[PDB]
């Protein structure tokens, strides 16, 4: 009822989630020139040291791994945040060819992929209920460029051939989304959405100005898994990202000069 082809992708989810055509739907461009710095946003403090990944998994849409939030492990606080966010889960967003695959932009510019650290606010207590709310989850967002290799996602990219479909998923734990960060931590924020249906206006978005970089046999085995079930005709899980929204009432803000 909803993927990324032709007949059931990104141009279509309004029929069964109208509120993509809503007033804070993402991802959006950041126009850089745009983007105003406020000197008012603290720095993001990522304190992942008590993480507890439990799983991997392919929900045919991307990959994600999960992590233990039933309790204060590993948090994002600070930055544009009031309170405490869980980390509940990570995946990516690629493309078929380096020049695409990232969901947000800079200028208009499209990197070969985009990490997503999804982590829900604590004072409503379940990710369900955070949600439903506009301040509900923070997500924090990576780009990936193709060059060197990243050391941290290795564990990842090895483990990719043993969840291949839709439906598969293994063992991941002690992973360390430490090893997934940028140096700088300098970021742009803005009010927004989930990505993916439902598309709920429940996010504040944290997009990091630095990408990391990841070696072309990295993201090469992103673009062997599938988006279909084992036993269906083959269709290769590339380009799961949904396009720049119009940015409508909202200014994105800059935590550097
Ligand atoms: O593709 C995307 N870009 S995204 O960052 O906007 C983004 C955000 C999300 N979220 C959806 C939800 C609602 C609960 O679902 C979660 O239930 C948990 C168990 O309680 C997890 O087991 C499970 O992993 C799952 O995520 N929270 N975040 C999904 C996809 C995308
Ligand atoms: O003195 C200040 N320092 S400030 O930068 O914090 C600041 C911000 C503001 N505003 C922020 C907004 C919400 C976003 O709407 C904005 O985005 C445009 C394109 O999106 C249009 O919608 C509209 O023209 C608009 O510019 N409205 N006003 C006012 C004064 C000051
Ligand atoms: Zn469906
Ligand atoms: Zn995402």
């Amino acid at each position: 009822h909803w993927g990324y082809g032709k007949h059931n992708g990104p141009e279509h989810w309004h029929k069964d989630f109208p509120i993509a055509k809503g007033e804070r739907q993402s991802p959006v461009d950041i126009d850089t020139h745009t983007a105003k710095y406020d000197p008012s946003l603290k720095p993001l403090s990522v304190s992942y040291d008590q993480a507890t990944s439990l799983r991997i998994l392919n929900n045919g849409h991307s990959f994600q791994v999960t992590f233990d939030d039933s309790q204060d492990k590993a948090v994002l606080k600070g930055g544009p945040l009031d309170g405490t966010y869980r980390l509940l889960q990570f995946h990516f967003h690629w493309g078929s060819l380096d020049g695409q695959g990232s969901e947000h932009t800079v200028d208009k510019k499209k990197y070969a992929a985009e990490l997503h650290l999804v982590h829900w606010n604590t004072k409503y207590g379940d990710v369900g209920k955070a949600v439903q709310q506009p301040d509900g989850l923070a997500v924090l967002g990576i780009f990936l460029k193709v060059g060197s290799a990243k050391p941290g996602l290795q564990k990842v990219v090895d483990v990719l051939d043993s969840i291949k479909t839709e439906g598969k998923s293994a063992d991941f734990t002690n992973f360390d989304p430490r090893g997934l960060l940028p140096e700088s931590l300098d970021y742009w924020t803005y009010p927004g959405s989930l990505t993916t249906p439902p598309l709920a206006e429940c996010v504040t978005w944290i997009v990091l100005k630095e990408p990391i970089s990841v070696s072309s046999e990295q993201v090469l085995k992103f673009r062997k898994l599938n988006f279909n079930g084992e036993g269906e005709p083959e269709e290769l899980m590339v380009d799961n990202w949904r396009p720049a929204q119009p940015l409508k009432n909202r200014q994105i803000k800059a935590s550097f000069k």
